[PDB]
């Protein structure tokens, strides 16, 4: 739907057990690159969501529209007040769920090459991996290449 | 007074008491897109101030030259050498008090937004939303899409 | 050899012995700038080498072309599958010794200069040092302004 990179952005967090814990992957994906960041978080409260944002905006650049669901920490006074305050337009009308799909199946696989190792490097590399090495059909590109 | 993006930074440390111990935020700043990097160090010696200095560097890129105050870090034989080394032209002759204030802001907002959490992420938070987010006047751009 | 950036890249795993312990500095540099990335890891199997290759990667971008040494790493099925599914050429025919040589000599003064600090600091500011702040000849350039 974005007719350039960081036009529009679609987000949503995801879930993750990983050791009994269930973490919160907040996921955010440029609709016309594809391009993806994530951050794997142990909460979603406007804190965490404020801070993926974040990251998400170091890795990619600053979008003009996000798209999100109705979840409450995008509902919060605080996420609306940091979307108003930098003109980040923010509507609440699949590529986020697909994008999940191939995140976590990068995710066990690095986890399972690496058994000894932290769930953050696994999600690290899954998350480079997918953005800078995945060449992307009918395009020929990464989304790296697309996006920057 | 810089002509384009690292013509000419200023730089300073600031300080910044939190749980009674005396931060030392390394800080330099851009004269021309006045973009911003700035280090929490907990000293202001060559080791830590040539540490800042390529902290900076990795995310502004290479200054052609640099104004700094008196102080003896920045006066150190270590920092000279640096500076000649690698072709900085150094002078020692408001933007920086002008920015400090502005990280400072940010700094105590992340802060009480997120109390749990170390003051190493509001730093970095705080550094990211100036540079990213905040949109300059006259211009409409952030010190991001000046800079780079 | 390389005609332009990320055409051709050489890697090696060089050693380097710090308070008794051997660490594996995983070592690629670009034919063509002489840009470089170095992962101080402690080992050198496939999920190492891999990891350290995504994140020269993720500092240089993606390469069409490696060559490596005959190590068992590079010709593990973990990295020839790595290699054929994101369509990097792999061949296994001086840059990087001479490369290897200029990062523990700044390595070494990193770590006089602060020694009470962590080895990885060291090895960072080494790797940001040469990329960003060495001049080379006859170009006048650095390996980071030549590379991108
Ligand atoms: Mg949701
Ligand atoms: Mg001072
Ligand atoms: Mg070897």
């Amino acid at each position: 739907r974005g007719l350039l990179p960081n036009h529009i952005w679609q987000g949503d967090v995801t879930h993750y057990k990983y050791k009994k814990y269930k973490y919160c992957l907040h996921v955010w994906v440029d609709t016309f690159s594809g391009a993806v960041s994530v951050s794997c978080k142990k909460k979603e409260t406007s804190c965490e969501t404020i801070s993926a944002f974040l990251q998400a905006i170091s890795l990619l650049g600053k979008p003009l529209h996000i798209n999100t669901d109705n979840g409450p920490a995008f509902l919060s006074q605080e996420f609306q007040e940091f979307c108003t305050s930098y003109h980040i337009k923010h509507s609440t009308h699949g590529l986020v769920e697909r994008t999940n799909g191939i995140i976590k199946n990068l995710l066990n696989k690095y986890l399972l090459d690496c058994p000894n190792l932290p769930l953050d490097n696994a999600i690290n590399k899954a998350l480079w991996t997918l953005n800078q090495l995945n060449v992307m059909n009918p395009s020929g590109k990464t989304r790296w290449q697309i996006h920057h």
